[PDB]
């Protein structure tokens, strides 16, 4: 196709067309959309920001783009480093709340890795890990285990969520629930297409399988990999994997990620906390358990918001427009028998073990006036445990997507710092980001997820899209909070494509010398820039920080 | 001092002595030792390596200098840039079997960072992490907890001697035997010193500690640390952590290592294996036990002569010169009650979790006739059992230095694959070393550690250091199994100065891309070149290969 709404910096028209015409040569017309609609979780958008804070074209592609395989990857690479052409590779591009699939500069090359490259490539039961493709996401993942009745011997980890990507997930170092939520560290031998266009495998990856008759001449993208690539991340010397976790330094193709074994017996529960300051209280007993094991899993302690916006909108609730009271919050917690906090868990092993973890457990939250344990057999048809009951034993949902359905044309917007394992500090936190949140004009619905020596606090920010006015005090509310949080020692692990140079700025110990020392690899690597500028705050050389930082 | 035996690449005598003179200036004459002897394990040396295979005198420091604080650092590395000099930089240098102190370019200056920073800095129970500079090794934190009594609160991991820097190792990656076994992934925000002199702190390290009156005015190397940093690794954007262990990417000046608290009831056991093939079994065994967690610290399954060599010197079992036979393996096992193979392993936590655990251990390895389970209580009092119940608890041992003086002169030189945690794939790797050790002359001694998904298999090489003609065949014996191992998809996961080159050189996957992409990130960040120039395979593009590859 020919003329686009945004061209990306210093192309031409004819330049463009030039490009686009080798790249459907490569790959079809039927796998590249030039863009001359936000859609849904079912059907995502790969053009812009379907979830949208700042204008909706604001973050917007130029054309979209769809490998059939490794090899395209080099060939468009080669091609965007010939014209100078920013790409933004994505593998499902359903990162909403982060900005979806849109890319950080208008013009780029949106790279649906996902749509061709799909293939669950190895599912090893003796390794107990599994090696897939950009396009496979825990849906996907989970009906292959079925197909081969493997849900019998290995488990999956998944986030609250059913469609995101393994890979990409495990990249963006996301989180989950059972002992395997920590996605990232339990990948081992990753795939990389660099800017130059070279491909690189990571740890033992890099050891390559012998030769043997029926794998010679393969090209090297299709070859097998040594015994060891995903069974040690490490490999030898420098361990490089980290480069390309929340990075532009290459475009991921293919990663290993570990699974864990059927544990015999599985038991989901649910504490609930009658007040809303009894977090305090919480959080200063979850430490030496989960520091100790007793709590095998990834605990969440959600507030009563998250789990009431999954059952109704706000509407079913309350018809007032201005921030639920605490009192109303209290009342909504009697009518779904919930408390004001509610804490998840899950015991995973033998009768034997479960039963004396759960006594422990039980025990220490007794101390705790009014409280009160459920199995999801106690609750009802639509509850939250009944869900989490699949969530904690490696079973996708889709339940979760209905608290984005909190307001009218809900978009949810992630503020993500972390947080000690201490009453005090979650206290701390929760108090500064309330405050916020009611200046503001919204409801705090957030969700703490408990972390061995930290805790992930995820606040749920949703709002209206079709909202001129309350979109600004989203972005009012988003900058303060990222400002007051580093005024408290506390830093986000993950943003949208608009917080990312700002977050990233709080990161300045010592004059900068973290971004400083990106910026440096980063030029080695990348010397037209055309992976992905912008990503994390972290600019190619030729992208002046006045011109593109926000 | 003005003459020294070897002279750094390019380097004139009257370089030296400015140089030399300017660092003297500095640190003081009592930190700077010009070289114009191999020492112990309790006096290191830090000039050569002790336990030499290839000349004495070949890998050779020109001087070692020890920074008294961080700036020191600082000022060495902006000299060393003015004229071009390499630095080695150690922490302790109890590197023996790897090469010790020793630089892996002759002439270098060897940076001594513990003599004079040696600090604990902090040890934080909530958190349940500490702090630590190059210099305090495991025996010196273990003191530092006793003189404080948080031995009762928090234990410590330790690899099998207790001289080695928490740090040192760490960044090399090694291992130990608790639950806390794997050192570098325990480990959560450093601080580095870059080639250009600039100081870094990663992670939640890049998050500053909120301005303070009681803070104000101090240098950056003595700034506190944000709350999350010893907390949560990750930080935001790439990370980069990786790139400095087993590199030269820069100086590492502190870390924080996480400890694992007491668990309330500890006890540690022996099983013993009868037969040499018992190890394929044994392995099938330790398979699902060890990922599904039955197995909670990092099992070691030690060869009979490991055990032996503790207890004695070759003389004191027979005075032959060639390697003791198969019936002679079976004499020494039945002297001292152990097996042809010994596993070590350890239960942790309170009464009713450890009973079923046991008991499942017990029973699966039941299956091996002859099988013979062992308490501490139940051996000698010499014992290796004895000597494993303090290491796998965290508290530092020397005992096993003795395996060293198996022959006359006894120096160690590991050979360090890794397999899989299959019986079949363990015997072939066995197998394989076993035969090229007997073709050399030598006895095999090693022993396999277990991780998740994968075993560390250190062959443990032990030669006399003035025997010129077997340090030949120690040399034969090294390269003949690193290439065998690669012929068979298996690759070292660390090594000494000479093997380096050649170990890297099996890591070629895709014509060698991972060493490229390597050496692309070190130009770019180390200019010229003078951090350590040739660790791990690394160099920069000034020291030409075919002049420096071995
Ligand atoms: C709305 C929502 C989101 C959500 C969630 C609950 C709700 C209601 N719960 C989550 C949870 O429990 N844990 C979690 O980690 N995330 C959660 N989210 C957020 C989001 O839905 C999920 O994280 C989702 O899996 C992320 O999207 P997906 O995996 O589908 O992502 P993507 O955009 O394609 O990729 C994300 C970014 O990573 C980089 N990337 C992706 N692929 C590549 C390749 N091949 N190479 C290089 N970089 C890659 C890009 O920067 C990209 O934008
Ligand atoms: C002889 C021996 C060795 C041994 C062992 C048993 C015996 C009988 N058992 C070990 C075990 O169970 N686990 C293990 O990991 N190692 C074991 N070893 C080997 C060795 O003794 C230990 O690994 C020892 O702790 C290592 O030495 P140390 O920690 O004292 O040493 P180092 O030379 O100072 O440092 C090693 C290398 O690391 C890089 N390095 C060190 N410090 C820095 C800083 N500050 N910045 C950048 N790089 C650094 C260098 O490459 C250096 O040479
Ligand atoms: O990065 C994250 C992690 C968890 C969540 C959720 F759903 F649990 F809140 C959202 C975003």
């Amino acid at each position: 196709e020919f003329r686009p709404l945004t061209l990306p910096p210093k192309l031409s028209l004819s330049d463009f067309n030039e490009f686009i015409q080798d790249i459907i040569r490569i790959v079809g017309s039927e796998n590249v959309e030039v863009i001359s609609v936000d859609g849904s979780y079912m059907k995502p958008t790969h053009t812009h920001d379907p979830h949208h804070v700042m204008d909706q074209d604001y973050f917007l592609a130029s054309a979209i783009v769809a490998p059939r395989n490794v090899a395209d990857v080099q060939s468009i690479v080669g091609l965007a480093n010939k014209f100078s052409f920013p790409l933004w590779p994505i593998s499902i591009g359903r990162n909403s709340g982060y900005g979806g699939a849109a890319p950080r500069v208008s013009g780029s090359v949106v790279l649906d890795m996902g749509k061709n490259m799909n293939r669950v490539l190895e599912v090893n039961v003796e390794g107990a890990y599994c090696v897939v493709e950009p396009g496979v996401t825990y849906h996907d993942l989970h009906n292959y285990l079925e197909a081969n009745n493997l849900r019998d011997k290995l488990w999956l980890d998944v986030p609250s969520l059913g469609g995101g990507s393994v890979l990409g997930n495990a990249v963006e170092r996301g989180v989950g629930y059972t002992p395997y939520g920590d996605h990232w560290m339990m990948h081992s031998g990753m795939e990389v297409v660099l800017a130059n266009g070279e491909l690189l495998r990571t740890g033992m990856g890099a050891l390559p399988d012998p030769k043997r008759p029926e794998t010679m001449g393969l090209k090297p993208e299709d070859q097998p990999w040594s015994k060891i690539a995903h069974l040690f991340p490490y490999g030898f010397g420098p361990y490089i994997d980290g480069l390309f976790s929340q990075s532009n330094m290459g475009i991921v193709t293919k990663i290993g990620i570990w699974l864990m074994p059927n544990p015999g017996g599985y038991q989901s529960y649910l504490i609930t906390l009658p007040k809303d300051g009894d977090l305090k209280q919480a959080v200063d007993i979850i430490r030496p358990l989960r520091l100790g094991m007793a709590l095998q899993n990834v605990p969440t302690i959600r507030h009563i918001l998250l789990d009431a916006a999954v059952l109704g909108d706000k509407r079913s609730y309350s018809s007032r427009t201005e921030p639920l009271s605490d009192e109303e919050l209290d009342k909504i917690a009697k009518q779904l028998n919930l408390g004001r906090w509610n804490f998840y868990g899950a015991l995973y092993g033998p009768e034997p073990i479960r039963r004396v973890l759960w006594e422990t457990i039980k025990d220490a939250f007794s101390a705790i006036p009014g409280v009160k344990f459920y199995f999801p057999e106690d609750t009802p048809e639509n509850s939250v445990l009944r869900v989490r009951d699949k969530t904690m034993q490696g079973i996708p949902t889709y339940d979760e997507l209905k608290w984005i359905d909190w307001l009218p044309n809900g978009a949810h917007l992630f503020f993500s710092p972390i947080a000690k394992v201490s009453g005090e500090d979650a206290m701390m936190q929760y108090a500064v980001t309330k405050k916020r949140c009611q200046e503001a004009g919204l409801d705090f619905i957030g969700e703490f997820t408990v972390g061995m020596r930290e805790m992930h606090h995820i606040v749920c920010i949703v709002f209206n899209k079709k909202d001129l006015i309350q979109k600004r005090k989203v972005q009012w509310l988003m900058r303060t909070l990222i400002d007051d949080c580093a005024a408290n020692g506390w830093g986000e692990y993950r943003t949208h494509l608009a917080f990312m140079d700002q977050i990233m700025e709080t990161y300045n110990w010592n004059n900068s010398s973290f971004l400083r020392f990106n910026e440096v690899l980063k030029n080695a690597v990348d010397p037209n820039g055309i992976i992905a500028p912008g990503k994390s705050g972290v600019w190619p050389s030729q992208y002046s920080h006045v011109t593109w930082k926000l």
